[PDB]
C-alpha cells in the first residue's frame, strides 16, 4: 500500500486536479467514494501555501514521525 | 507507520475535534504543520455524511485497494 498511494499524495497536495482523479484510476475507487476524493482535492486547493506544505510536511510527522 | 496513524484516521473522519489534535500529540507535529492538521479536521466536519464515509471508504480503495 505504501507504493500504490503516493501518486495520490502528490496529486492531493502537490496536485490541483486531473492528476488526483486520474491517480485514483488505478485504484478504481467506488462511485461516491471517488466523489469524496474529488472534493478531497478541492480542500487542498482551497488552503494557503503554508497549510499545503504543512499537511504534506505534517502527515509525515504524524505517520512517519522520526525520533523514537 | 501503519499503527501510529490510525488514531488520526478516526480523529480525522470518525472524529470532530480534540481527538484529532490530541491524536497528533504523540506525533508532536511541528508548529504550522500541526496548524494544517487542525483545519484538516474542519474540512472533514464540513462535508456531508456520504462524503465522510466516502473518503474513509475511499482512502481504502486508493491505498488498500483489494483485487490484484
Ligand atoms: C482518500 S483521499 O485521497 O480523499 C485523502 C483524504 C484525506 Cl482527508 C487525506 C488526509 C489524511 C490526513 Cl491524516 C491528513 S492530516 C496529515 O492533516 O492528518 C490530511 C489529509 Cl488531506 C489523505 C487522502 Cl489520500
Amino acid at each position: 500500500i505504501c507504493p500504490g498511494f503516493l501518486q495520490v499524495l502528490e496529486a492531493l497536495l502537490l496536485g490541483s486536479e486531473s492528476n488526483y482523479e486520474a491517480a485514483l484510476k488505478p485504484f478504481n475507487p467506488a462511485s461516491d467514494l471517488q466523489n469524496a476524493g474529488t472534493q478531497l482535492k478541492r480542500l487542498v486547493d482551497t488552503l494557503p501555501q503554508e497549510t499545503r506544505i504543512n499537511i504534506v510536511k505534517l502527515t509525515e510527522k504524524i505517520l512517519t514521525s522520526p525520533l523514537c
